[PDB]
Protein backbone atom coordinates (compact mmCIF):
# COMPACT_ATOMS: atom_id res chain seq x y z
CA UNK A 1 0.00 0.00 0.00
CA UNK A 2 3.55 2.24 -0.02
CA UNK A 3 4.43 4.00 -3.38
CA UNK A 4 7.89 1.41 -3.36
CA UNK A 5 9.75 4.64 -5.11
CA UNK A 6 8.91 7.39 -2.94
CA UNK A 7 7.34 5.77 0.03
CA UNK A 8 4.03 7.43 0.12
CA UNK A 9 1.46 5.09 0.50
CA UNK A 10 -0.93 5.08 -2.17
CA UNK A 11 -4.29 6.30 -0.66
CA UNK A 12 -2.27 9.81 -0.39
CA UNK A 13 -0.73 9.43 -4.00
CA UNK A 14 -4.20 8.90 -4.95
CA UNK A 15 -5.96 11.59 -2.74
CA UNK A 16 -3.78 14.69 -4.44
CA UNK A 17 -4.35 12.93 -7.66
CA UNK A 18 -8.18 13.02 -7.41
CA UNK A 19 -8.19 16.61 -5.70
CA UNK A 20 -10.12 19.12 -7.42
CA UNK A 21 -10.06 17.33 -10.94
CA UNK A 22 -12.50 18.10 -14.25
CA UNK A 23 -12.30 14.64 -15.69
CA UNK A 24 -13.87 12.33 -13.67
CA UNK A 25 -16.55 12.18 -11.77
CA UNK A 26 -16.72 12.19 -7.44
CA UNK A 27 -19.02 8.61 -7.63
CA UNK A 28 -16.46 6.77 -10.72
CA UNK A 29 -13.24 7.69 -8.82
CA UNK A 30 -13.32 4.31 -7.06
CA UNK A 31 -13.33 2.49 -10.63
CA UNK A 32 -9.71 3.28 -11.02
CA UNK A 33 -7.28 0.59 -9.37
CA UNK A 34 -3.50 2.13 -9.04
CA UNK A 35 -1.48 -0.78 -10.39
CA UNK A 36 1.78 1.30 -10.68
CA UNK A 37 2.81 4.89 -9.79
CA UNK A 38 3.98 7.33 -12.30
CA UNK A 39 7.05 7.56 -10.24
CA UNK A 40 7.30 3.52 -10.21
CA UNK A 41 6.77 3.81 -13.72
CA UNK A 42 9.71 6.04 -14.26
CA UNK A 43 11.74 3.73 -12.47
CA UNK A 44 10.84 0.57 -15.06
CA UNK A 45 11.62 3.16 -17.96
CA UNK A 46 14.88 4.03 -16.42
CA UNK A 47 16.34 0.51 -15.97
CA UNK A 48 14.93 -0.43 -19.16
CA UNK A 49 17.04 2.49 -20.61
CA UNK A 50 20.08 0.99 -18.50
CA UNK A 51 19.59 -2.32 -19.88
CA UNK A 52 19.67 -0.72 -23.76
CA UNK A 53 22.66 1.59 -22.95
CA UNK A 54 24.47 -1.69 -22.36
CA UNK A 55 23.43 -3.32 -24.98
CA UNK A 56 23.83 -0.12 -27.24
CA UNK A 57 26.89 1.05 -25.88
CA UNK A 58 29.11 0.30 -28.95
CA UNK A 59 27.02 0.85 -31.83
CA UNK A 60 28.59 2.39 -34.85
CA UNK A 61 25.31 3.92 -36.73
CA UNK A 62 22.50 5.35 -34.82
CA UNK A 63 19.62 2.85 -33.90
CA UNK A 64 16.40 3.16 -35.40
CA UNK A 65 14.04 3.89 -32.76
CA UNK A 66 10.02 3.54 -33.54
CA UNK A 67 7.26 4.27 -31.40
CA UNK A 68 3.45 3.14 -32.57
CA UNK A 69 0.78 5.81 -31.56
CA UNK A 70 -0.79 7.17 -30.10
CA UNK A 71 -0.20 5.62 -26.22
CA UNK A 72 3.37 4.72 -26.27
CA UNK A 73 4.19 8.56 -26.34
CA UNK A 74 4.74 8.82 -22.61
CA UNK A 75 6.58 5.41 -21.94
CA UNK A 76 8.69 6.49 -24.87
CA UNK A 77 9.48 10.17 -23.59
CA UNK A 78 10.61 8.10 -20.08
CA UNK A 79 13.02 6.12 -21.93
CA UNK A 80 14.58 8.33 -24.01
CA UNK A 81 15.30 10.82 -21.98
CA UNK A 82 17.94 7.98 -20.24
CA UNK A 83 19.23 6.48 -23.71
CA UNK A 84 23.21 7.45 -23.71
CA UNK A 85 23.75 5.72 -27.72
CA UNK A 86 22.60 7.46 -30.86
CA UNK A 87 19.70 6.78 -32.48
CA UNK A 88 17.12 8.65 -34.16
CA UNK A 89 12.82 8.24 -33.05
CA UNK A 90 10.51 8.68 -35.36
CA UNK A 91 6.50 7.44 -34.26
CA UNK A 92 4.25 5.65 -36.86
CA UNK A 93 0.59 5.08 -37.10
CA UNK A 94 -0.63 1.17 -37.87
CA UNK A 95 -3.62 -0.72 -37.89
CA UNK A 96 -5.26 -3.89 -35.89
CA UNK A 97 -6.95 -5.91 -38.58
CA UNK A 98 -8.89 -8.80 -37.17
CA UNK A 99 -9.10 -11.34 -40.19
CA UNK A 100 -10.83 -14.92 -39.74
CA UNK A 101 -7.20 -16.45 -39.23
CA UNK A 102 -5.43 -14.16 -37.64
CA UNK A 103 -4.95 -10.34 -36.67
CA UNK A 104 -2.20 -8.68 -38.26
CA UNK A 105 -0.67 -5.14 -37.82
CA UNK A 106 -0.79 -3.18 -41.45
CA UNK A 107 1.61 -0.67 -41.40
CA UNK A 108 1.73 2.26 -43.60
CA UNK A 109 4.07 1.08 -47.18
CA UNK A 110 6.47 3.55 -46.79
CA UNK A 111 6.87 2.91 -43.00
CA UNK A 112 7.17 -0.40 -43.57
CA UNK A 113 10.13 -0.49 -46.50
CA UNK A 114 11.84 2.26 -44.71
CA UNK A 115 12.21 0.35 -41.54
CA UNK A 116 12.80 -3.03 -43.11
CA UNK A 117 16.62 -1.26 -44.29
CA UNK A 118 17.68 -0.30 -40.75
CA UNK A 119 19.94 -3.47 -39.23
CA UNK A 120 18.48 -2.14 -35.31
CA UNK A 121 15.32 -1.78 -35.48
CA UNK A 122 13.34 -1.06 -32.11
CA UNK A 123 9.27 -0.97 -31.74
CA UNK A 124 8.32 1.07 -28.85
CA UNK A 125 5.01 -0.21 -27.72
CA UNK A 126 4.15 0.58 -23.56
CA UNK A 127 1.99 -2.16 -23.33
CA UNK A 128 2.61 -6.10 -25.28
CA UNK A 129 -0.66 -7.62 -24.21
CA UNK A 130 -1.95 -10.22 -26.13
CA UNK A 131 1.45 -10.10 -28.56
CA UNK A 132 -0.50 -10.98 -31.66
CA UNK A 133 0.99 -7.65 -32.70
CA UNK A 134 4.51 -8.18 -32.27
CA UNK A 135 3.82 -11.83 -33.55
CA UNK A 136 3.18 -9.70 -36.62
CA UNK A 137 5.37 -7.33 -36.52
CA UNK A 138 7.87 -9.67 -36.71
CA UNK A 139 7.14 -11.78 -39.31
CA UNK A 140 6.98 -8.15 -41.52
CA UNK A 141 10.30 -7.25 -40.09
CA UNK A 142 12.08 -10.39 -39.11
CA UNK A 143 15.01 -8.42 -37.43
CA UNK A 144 13.04 -6.44 -35.84
CA UNK A 145 13.13 -6.25 -31.60
CA UNK A 146 10.56 -4.66 -29.16
CA UNK A 147 10.73 -2.13 -26.38
CA UNK A 148 8.03 -1.96 -24.15
CA UNK A 149 7.28 -0.90 -20.16
CA UNK A 150 5.18 -3.54 -19.49
CA UNK A 151 4.73 -7.33 -20.58
CA UNK A 152 1.78 -9.28 -20.15
CA UNK A 153 3.32 -13.20 -20.76
CA UNK A 154 7.01 -13.14 -22.10
CA UNK A 155 6.49 -17.17 -21.75
CA UNK A 156 3.54 -16.86 -23.79
CA UNK A 157 5.27 -14.47 -26.43
CA UNK A 158 8.49 -17.09 -26.40
CA UNK A 159 6.55 -19.71 -27.23
CA UNK A 160 6.37 -19.11 -30.86
CA UNK A 161 9.25 -20.61 -32.42
CA UNK A 162 9.48 -17.09 -34.67
CA UNK A 163 9.77 -14.84 -31.56
CA UNK A 164 11.89 -17.45 -29.76
CA UNK A 165 14.83 -15.11 -31.33
CA UNK A 166 13.37 -11.74 -30.62
CA UNK A 167 15.20 -9.12 -28.53
CA UNK A 168 13.00 -7.63 -26.20
CA UNK A 169 13.65 -4.98 -23.94
CA UNK A 170 10.62 -4.23 -21.27
CA UNK A 171 10.58 -2.98 -17.85
CA UNK A 172 8.51 -5.25 -16.13
CA UNK A 173 6.24 -8.88 -16.73
CA UNK A 174 3.40 -10.39 -16.06
CA UNK A 175 0.79 -8.39 -15.78
CA UNK A 176 -2.74 -10.16 -14.59
CA UNK A 177 -4.95 -11.85 -16.24
CA UNK A 178 -8.27 -9.90 -16.78
CA UNK A 179 -7.27 -6.60 -16.05
CA UNK A 180 -7.95 -3.34 -18.44
CA UNK A 181 -5.31 -0.85 -17.89
CA UNK A 182 -5.58 3.07 -18.68
CA UNK A 183 -3.55 5.40 -17.80
CA UNK A 184 0.16 6.05 -18.50
CA UNK A 185 -0.77 6.91 -21.66
CA UNK A 186 -3.34 4.30 -22.39
CA UNK A 187 -6.44 5.55 -23.04
CA UNK A 188 -10.05 4.98 -21.14
CA UNK A 189 -12.12 5.33 -24.65
CA UNK A 190 -9.73 7.88 -25.99
CA UNK A 191 -9.47 9.64 -22.08
CA UNK A 192 -7.35 10.17 -19.65
CA UNK A 193 -3.87 9.40 -21.05
CA UNK A 194 -2.26 11.75 -18.88
CA UNK A 195 -3.60 10.17 -16.10
CA UNK A 196 -0.06 9.27 -15.47
CA UNK A 197 -0.65 6.18 -13.13
CA UNK A 198 -1.41 2.82 -14.31
CA UNK A 199 -4.76 2.40 -13.55
CA UNK A 200 -6.84 -0.85 -14.02
CA UNK A 201 -10.02 -1.24 -14.00
CA UNK A 202 -11.58 -4.73 -14.12
CA UNK A 203 -9.35 -6.76 -11.45
CA UNK A 204 -10.80 -7.41 -7.62
CA UNK A 205 -9.02 -5.66 -4.80
CA UNK A 206 -6.93 -8.62 -3.50
CA UNK A 207 -5.91 -9.11 -7.08
CA UNK A 208 -4.51 -5.50 -7.02
CA UNK A 209 -2.80 -5.97 -3.71
CA UNK A 210 -1.01 -9.07 -5.00
CA UNK A 211 0.09 -7.30 -7.64
CA UNK A 212 1.54 -4.64 -6.37
CA UNK A 213 3.53 -6.93 -3.63
CA UNK A 214 5.20 -8.35 -6.98
CA UNK A 215 5.97 -5.06 -8.19
CA UNK A 216 7.26 -3.12 -5.03
CA UNK A 217 9.53 -6.16 -4.33
CA UNK A 218 11.00 -5.94 -7.76
CA UNK A 219 11.08 -2.19 -7.52
CA UNK A 220 13.34 -2.63 -4.00
CA UNK A 221 15.63 -4.41 -5.83
CA UNK A 222 16.55 -2.28 -8.85
CA UNK A 223 19.99 -0.50 -9.13
CA UNK A 224 19.09 2.47 -11.80
CA UNK A 225 21.46 4.99 -9.07
CA UNK A 226 23.04 7.82 -12.10
CA UNK A 227 20.74 6.38 -15.18
CA UNK A 228 18.58 9.59 -13.86
CA UNK A 229 21.21 12.92 -14.67
CA UNK A 230 18.72 15.16 -14.37
CA UNK B 1 24.70 29.87 -12.76
CA UNK B 2 21.92 27.86 -11.26
CA UNK B 3 19.07 26.08 -12.45
CA UNK B 4 16.48 27.95 -11.58
CA UNK B 5 14.26 25.11 -10.40
CA UNK B 6 16.54 22.61 -8.62
CA UNK B 7 19.66 25.83 -7.60
CA UNK B 8 21.98 23.16 -8.47
CA UNK B 9 24.97 24.79 -10.19
CA UNK B 10 24.89 24.35 -14.21
CA UNK B 11 28.43 23.38 -14.36
CA UNK B 12 27.63 20.38 -11.88
CA UNK B 13 24.05 19.52 -14.21
CA UNK B 14 26.01 19.46 -17.36
CA UNK B 15 28.84 17.41 -15.56
CA UNK B 16 26.20 14.53 -14.42
CA UNK B 17 24.77 14.86 -18.23
CA UNK B 18 27.73 14.43 -19.87
CA UNK B 19 29.69 11.88 -17.53
CA UNK B 20 30.28 8.52 -19.76
CA UNK B 21 27.78 9.01 -22.24
CA UNK B 22 27.98 7.15 -25.85
CA UNK B 23 26.25 9.49 -27.79
CA UNK B 24 29.48 12.69 -28.29
CA UNK B 25 32.42 13.05 -28.52
CA UNK B 26 34.47 15.01 -25.44
CA UNK B 27 35.69 17.37 -28.35
CA UNK B 28 31.62 17.62 -28.99
CA UNK B 29 30.56 18.54 -25.56
CA UNK B 30 31.42 22.31 -25.68
CA UNK B 31 29.43 22.86 -28.79
CA UNK B 32 26.22 22.43 -26.46
CA UNK B 33 24.81 25.51 -24.71
CA UNK B 34 22.54 24.78 -22.16
CA UNK B 35 19.42 27.38 -22.57
CA UNK B 36 17.01 25.06 -20.20
CA UNK B 37 17.61 22.69 -17.96
CA UNK B 38 15.23 19.67 -18.19
CA UNK B 39 13.48 21.14 -14.58
CA UNK B 40 13.15 23.97 -16.31
CA UNK B 41 11.50 23.43 -18.96
CA UNK B 42 9.15 20.84 -16.53
CA UNK B 43 8.39 23.83 -15.15
CA UNK B 44 7.34 25.67 -17.97
CA UNK B 45 5.13 23.00 -19.16
CA UNK B 46 3.71 22.68 -15.74
CA UNK B 47 2.53 26.60 -16.19
CA UNK B 48 0.99 25.79 -19.04
CA UNK B 49 -0.46 22.91 -17.82
CA UNK B 50 -2.04 25.09 -15.00
CA UNK B 51 -3.17 27.89 -17.41
CA UNK B 52 -5.10 24.92 -19.63
CA UNK B 53 -6.38 23.50 -16.51
CA UNK B 54 -8.02 26.84 -15.86
CA UNK B 55 -9.17 27.57 -19.20
CA UNK B 56 -11.00 24.77 -19.97
CA UNK B 57 -12.50 23.74 -15.99
CA UNK B 58 -15.90 23.63 -17.37
CA UNK B 59 -15.60 22.31 -20.75
CA UNK B 60 -18.14 20.37 -21.79
CA UNK B 61 -17.02 18.01 -24.32
CA UNK B 62 -13.33 16.26 -24.36
CA UNK B 63 -10.85 18.68 -26.08
CA UNK B 64 -8.92 17.81 -29.05
CA UNK B 65 -5.53 17.66 -28.04
CA UNK B 66 -3.35 17.20 -31.69
CA UNK B 67 0.72 17.07 -31.04
CA UNK B 68 3.12 18.00 -33.88
CA UNK B 69 5.54 14.60 -34.75
CA UNK B 70 8.14 14.17 -34.01
CA UNK B 71 9.65 16.87 -31.57
CA UNK B 72 6.34 17.59 -29.53
CA UNK B 73 6.07 13.90 -28.22
CA UNK B 74 8.35 15.00 -24.93
CA UNK B 75 6.30 18.06 -24.46
CA UNK B 76 3.33 16.30 -25.08
CA UNK B 77 4.09 14.13 -22.23
CA UNK B 78 5.64 16.69 -19.68
CA UNK B 79 1.95 18.64 -20.34
CA UNK B 80 -0.59 16.22 -20.53
CA UNK B 81 0.13 14.49 -17.64
CA UNK B 82 -0.66 17.49 -16.01
CA UNK B 83 -3.98 18.27 -17.30
CA UNK B 84 -7.22 18.08 -15.52
CA UNK B 85 -9.90 18.35 -17.88
CA UNK B 86 -11.17 16.06 -20.53
CA UNK B 87 -9.27 15.54 -23.75
CA UNK B 88 -8.60 12.99 -26.50
CA UNK B 89 -4.94 13.03 -28.18
CA UNK B 90 -3.36 12.00 -31.25
CA UNK B 91 -0.47 13.03 -33.14
CA UNK B 92 -0.16 13.76 -36.96
CA UNK B 93 2.96 13.44 -39.70
CA UNK B 94 2.53 16.56 -41.53
CA UNK B 95 4.98 17.50 -44.18
CA UNK B 96 6.57 21.45 -44.57
CA UNK B 97 5.78 21.71 -48.28
CA UNK B 98 8.21 25.09 -49.69
CA UNK B 99 6.74 26.34 -52.45
CA UNK B 100 8.28 29.20 -54.81
CA UNK B 101 5.25 31.65 -52.73
CA UNK B 102 4.55 29.96 -49.87
CA UNK B 103 5.52 26.96 -47.01
CA UNK B 104 2.33 25.27 -45.81
CA UNK B 105 1.32 22.30 -43.84
CA UNK B 106 0.31 19.17 -45.38
CA UNK B 107 -2.19 17.21 -43.62
CA UNK B 108 -3.10 14.06 -43.93
CA UNK B 109 -6.86 14.50 -45.53
CA UNK B 110 -8.30 12.50 -42.77
CA UNK B 111 -7.05 13.82 -39.57
CA UNK B 112 -7.59 17.28 -41.15
CA UNK B 113 -11.44 16.12 -42.25
CA UNK B 114 -11.89 15.14 -38.70
CA UNK B 115 -10.01 18.20 -36.89
CA UNK B 116 -12.76 20.86 -38.68
CA UNK B 117 -15.10 19.23 -37.13
CA UNK B 118 -13.82 19.72 -33.51
CA UNK B 119 -14.92 23.61 -31.62
CA UNK B 120 -11.88 23.25 -29.31
CA UNK B 121 -8.46 21.72 -31.18
CA UNK B 122 -5.81 22.59 -29.78
CA UNK B 123 -2.15 21.95 -31.86
CA UNK B 124 0.87 21.14 -29.55
CA UNK B 125 4.43 22.03 -30.09
CA UNK B 126 7.61 21.92 -28.40
CA UNK B 127 8.71 25.17 -30.39
CA UNK B 128 7.31 27.48 -32.60
CA UNK B 129 9.76 29.36 -34.49
CA UNK B 130 9.24 30.57 -38.37
CA UNK B 131 5.68 30.20 -37.49
CA UNK B 132 5.25 29.50 -40.93
CA UNK B 133 3.36 26.42 -39.65
CA UNK B 134 1.10 28.22 -37.38
CA UNK B 135 0.01 30.74 -40.57
CA UNK B 136 -0.74 27.57 -42.42
CA UNK B 137 -2.42 26.04 -39.75
CA UNK B 138 -4.97 28.28 -38.76
CA UNK B 139 -6.19 28.59 -43.06
CA UNK B 140 -6.68 25.42 -42.89
CA UNK B 141 -8.21 25.18 -39.53
CA UNK B 142 -8.96 28.50 -38.35
CA UNK B 143 -10.42 28.14 -34.87
CA UNK B 144 -6.95 25.61 -34.09
CA UNK B 145 -5.69 27.05 -30.78
CA UNK B 146 -1.93 26.60 -30.44
CA UNK B 147 0.22 25.34 -26.94
CA UNK B 148 4.31 25.73 -27.39
CA UNK B 149 6.61 25.16 -24.87
CA UNK B 150 8.67 28.08 -26.27
CA UNK B 151 8.07 30.97 -28.96
CA UNK B 152 10.85 32.61 -30.69
CA UNK B 153 9.17 35.49 -31.23
CA UNK B 154 5.56 36.43 -29.78
CA UNK B 155 5.34 39.64 -30.94
CA UNK B 156 6.25 38.49 -34.79
CA UNK B 157 3.44 35.64 -34.96
CA UNK B 158 1.02 38.16 -34.11
CA UNK B 159 1.76 40.46 -37.32
CA UNK B 160 0.00 38.39 -39.55
CA UNK B 161 -3.66 40.09 -39.03
CA UNK B 162 -5.10 36.33 -39.67
CA UNK B 163 -3.28 35.19 -36.68
CA UNK B 164 -4.16 37.69 -34.50
CA UNK B 165 -7.18 36.37 -32.65
CA UNK B 166 -5.37 33.14 -32.51
CA UNK B 167 -5.43 32.25 -28.75
CA UNK B 168 -1.93 30.85 -27.49
CA UNK B 169 -0.80 28.79 -24.56
CA UNK B 170 3.09 28.87 -24.29
CA UNK B 171 5.67 28.80 -21.74
CA UNK B 172 8.44 31.27 -22.60
CA UNK B 173 9.25 33.73 -25.06
CA UNK B 174 11.35 34.96 -26.87
CA UNK B 175 14.58 32.59 -27.40
CA UNK B 176 17.66 34.27 -28.51
CA UNK B 177 18.41 35.38 -32.14
CA UNK B 178 20.08 32.86 -33.97
CA UNK B 179 19.92 30.20 -31.90
CA UNK B 180 19.66 26.51 -33.01
CA UNK B 181 17.90 24.06 -30.69
CA UNK B 182 18.43 20.43 -30.07
CA UNK B 183 17.14 18.47 -27.41
CA UNK B 184 13.76 18.37 -25.45
CA UNK B 185 12.68 16.16 -28.19
CA UNK B 186 14.12 18.65 -30.83
CA UNK B 187 16.44 16.56 -33.24
CA UNK B 188 20.53 17.15 -34.18
CA UNK B 189 20.34 16.49 -37.29
CA UNK B 190 18.01 13.69 -36.17
CA UNK B 191 20.23 12.45 -33.34
CA UNK B 192 19.61 13.75 -29.75
CA UNK B 193 16.15 13.59 -29.20
CA UNK B 194 16.09 12.12 -25.68
CA UNK B 195 18.88 14.95 -24.56
CA UNK B 196 16.47 16.15 -22.31
CA UNK B 197 17.94 19.84 -21.54
CA UNK B 198 17.46 22.84 -24.03
CA UNK B 199 20.37 23.04 -25.60
CA UNK B 200 21.75 26.01 -28.41
CA UNK B 201 24.44 24.89 -31.01
CA UNK B 202 24.95 28.44 -32.41
CA UNK B 203 24.79 31.33 -29.70
CA UNK B 204 28.38 32.84 -27.72
CA UNK B 205 28.77 32.33 -24.30
CA UNK B 206 27.79 35.52 -23.47
CA UNK B 207 24.47 34.95 -25.20
CA UNK B 208 23.81 32.16 -23.73
CA UNK B 209 24.44 33.73 -20.50
CA UNK B 210 22.17 36.71 -20.93
CA UNK B 211 19.09 34.26 -22.21
CA UNK B 212 19.32 32.25 -19.05
CA UNK B 213 19.61 35.61 -16.76
CA UNK B 214 16.15 36.41 -18.27
CA UNK B 215 14.82 32.68 -18.33
CA UNK B 216 16.00 32.55 -14.78
CA UNK B 217 14.12 35.82 -13.84
CA UNK B 218 10.90 34.47 -15.27
CA UNK B 219 11.11 31.54 -13.64
CA UNK B 220 11.68 32.32 -10.11
CA UNK B 221 8.60 34.40 -10.26
CA UNK B 222 6.28 30.71 -11.60
CA UNK B 223 3.57 29.66 -9.48
CA UNK B 224 3.06 26.43 -10.11
CA UNK B 225 3.17 24.72 -6.68
CA UNK B 226 0.98 21.71 -6.81
CA UNK B 227 0.07 21.57 -10.26
CA UNK B 228 1.71 18.07 -10.29
CA UNK B 229 0.63 15.40 -8.01
CA UNK B 230 2.95 13.29 -8.82
N1 LIG C 1 -6.29 1.12 -22.85
C1 LIG C 1 -5.88 -0.12 -23.10
N2 LIG C 1 -5.54 -0.48 -24.36
C2 LIG C 1 -5.14 -1.79 -24.45
C3 LIG C 1 -4.74 -2.42 -25.61
C4 LIG C 1 -4.44 -3.70 -25.22
N3 LIG C 1 -4.62 -3.94 -23.94
C5 LIG C 1 -5.06 -2.73 -23.43
C6 LIG C 1 -5.43 -2.35 -22.09
O1 LIG C 1 -5.42 -3.05 -21.07
N4 LIG C 1 -5.83 -1.01 -22.01
N1 LIG D 1 15.89 21.15 -34.12
C1 LIG D 1 15.39 22.31 -34.51
N2 LIG D 1 14.47 22.34 -35.50
C2 LIG D 1 14.05 23.62 -35.79
C3 LIG D 1 13.13 23.95 -36.75
C4 LIG D 1 13.03 25.32 -36.68
N3 LIG D 1 13.79 25.88 -35.77
C5 LIG D 1 14.45 24.81 -35.19
C6 LIG D 1 15.43 24.78 -34.13
O1 LIG D 1 15.90 25.73 -33.50
N4 LIG D 1 15.85 23.47 -33.86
Amino acid sequence: MICSVTGKPVKDVLSTFFKDRNDVLESEVKKFHLLATFEECKALAADTARRMNEYYKDVAEPVTLVALLTGAYLYASLLTVHLTFPYTLHFVKVSSYKGTRQESVVFDEEDLKQLKEKREVVLIDEYVDSGHTIFSIQEQIKHAKICSCFVKDVDAIKKHSALADTKMFYGYTPMPKGSWLIGFGLDDNGLRRGWAHLFDINLSESEVTEFRRRLTEHIKGLNINGVNRY
